[PDB]
DNA sequence: ATTATGACGCT
DNA sequence: AGCGTCAT
């Protein structure tokens, strides 16, 4: 009752770029625009492979991991931009940049935490407190929801989406009780004003379109982006869960989309997020530990207490390259001058961000896969990282490594490497 | 023969 | 530390 905490106490919004690698080609090249399009890397290996579908693309059923040459089988038309290559490697830069330009802006509303390349959660508590009180007890008008979709709405007693939206919204504002201001109801309605003005700024400042979640915590933000895509927000209310979950698989959830949801969903017998409320606390730490079982005890109910870590740089700077089947490095002087590329790469990155970012890292990861084994990685070493110097990288990386080889020969390289991977971490203030 | 990333948990 | 999981 009065002390069941309900997880109300703060609003955070994900935002979430649209079909990100192709906008950012889409603003370079005009003939790319409202075409069905994706973003591929290399070529010669059946067309490449591709990594970012537009949506009018995904109407034919282009999807990520296909190779171009089947996506050209569904969709005769599609249009490719391949990403660059340097040092005999994709090199991401160009994306990594684009998402400087929308994470600086998102900065301007709120501390943001850096997700991933194109994600970023965003705190927006402060900020809905300050806009209450400007607001002064008036009305929220749908003119400032343009875009926003109330999950669960419309409900009770027309045909068309945009007008769905509306009813929704229409229910859901008219609803509202706009003269408490610690409503968590209209604290979220203000947090989503607030997502769409940061959207309309994205748009307007860059030219991408994006989609975002508004909700009390990180994991409802992130399911609640997704269910309006693209170039659309969504607000899931605390109210709005238990629907919700009522029929929401296990592995929608962040987190349980792997082995975890799978083993939850086998041991328990259920199929649903909202299914977990039967379970005692005890009885998931018991199956899941004592952290996930809290964990998911909270989460069914709609309550995370994951906070939005102020952090909107990159913790690591990382280069990695595979050499699959036949292509695999069998020679020393293979590994060797492949090292040396992926250090000439990350010696780059890193001298770019100790000059913008202020700090040096002072550890480098070294990581290989050797042929045969299942896992992504085979072996991880660490060395120190004191220059910033690609030659001196190359060199410390190889003897790391160097006793992996089997070959009596020392010429040879074996079992040959399908992997290479160099990884700055560690960073101090500079 | 997906590939190139990146954060965080476990022991 | 080195490995594994989960995610864009
Ligand atoms: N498995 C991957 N391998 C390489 N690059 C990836 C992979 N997944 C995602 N990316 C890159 C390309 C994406 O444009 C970008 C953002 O990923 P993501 O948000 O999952 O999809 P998306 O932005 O392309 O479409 P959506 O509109 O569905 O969000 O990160
Ligand atoms: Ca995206
Ligand atoms: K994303």
């Amino acid at each position: 009752g009065p002390h069941m905490a309900t997880g109300q106490d703060r609003v955070v919004a994900l935002v979430d770029m649209d079909c990100f690698f192709v906008q950012v080609e889409q603003r370079q090249n005009p003939h790319l625009r409202n075409k069905p399009c994706a973003v591929v890397q290399y070529k010669s290996w059946k067309g490449g492979g591709i990594i970012a579908v537009s949506y009018e693309a995904r109407a034919f059923g282009v999807t990520r991991s296909m190779w171009a040459d089947d996506a050209k089988k569904l969709c005769p038309d599609l249009l490719l931009a391949q990403v660059r290559e340097s040092r005999g490697k994709a090199n991401l830069t160009k994306y990594r940049e684009a998402s400087v330009e929308v994470m600086e802006i998102m900065s301007r509303f709120a501390v943001i935490e850096r997700a991933s390349i194109d994600e970023a959660y965003v705190d927006l508590t402060s900020a809905v407190q300050e806009r209450l009180q400007k607001l002064q007890g008036q009305p929220i008008s749908a003119d400032l929801l343009p875009s926003t979709y109330i999950e669960g709405l419309p409900q009770g007693p027309t045909v068309q989406k945009e007008g769905m939206r509306k009813q929704g919204l229409f229910q859901w504002l008219d609803s509202l009780q706009i003269d408490n201001l610690t409503s968590p109801d209209l604290q979220l309605t203000v947090g989503a004003v607030i997502v769409e003005e940061m959207r309309a700024a994205i748009e307007r400042e860059t030219g991408f379109q994006c989609s975002a979640g508004i909700s009390h915590n990180k994991v409802l933000a992130k399911l609640a982006c997704g269910l309006n895509k693209p170039n659309r927000q969504t607000l899931v209310s605390h109210g709005s869960v238990p629907q919700l979950f009522s029929q929401m698989p296990i592995r929608k959830i962040r987190s349980l989309g792997g082995k975890l949801g799978a083993s939850v969903i086998e041991i328990l017998g259920i199929e649903y997020m909202g299914e977990l409320t039967q379970f005692t606390e005890s009885q998931l730490q018991s199956h899941f530990g004592e952290k996930n079982g809290s964990w998911l005890y909270a989460m069914c109910r709609g309550i995370e207490h994951d906070p939005v870590k102020p952090r909107q740089l990159p913790k690591t700077i990382g280069c990695s390259k595979n050499f699959p089947g036949k292509t695999a490095l069998a020679t020393r002087e293979q590994v060797q001058w492949w090292l040396l590329q992926l250090a000439q790469e990350l010696e780059e990155r890193l001298t770019k961000d100790r000059n913008d970012n202020d700090r040096v890292a002072t550890q480098l990861v070294v990581s290989i896969r050797v042929q045969g084994d299942k896992r992504l990685s085979s072996l991880r070493r660490c060395c120190a990282l004191t220059r910033y110097d690609a030659h001196k990288m190359s060199h410390d990386a190889f003897t790391v490594i160097k006793n992996c080889n089997t070959s009596g020969i020392q010429t040879e390289w074996s079992p040959p490497l399908t992997m290479l991977f160099l990884c700055a971490t560690k960073f101090s203030a500079s």
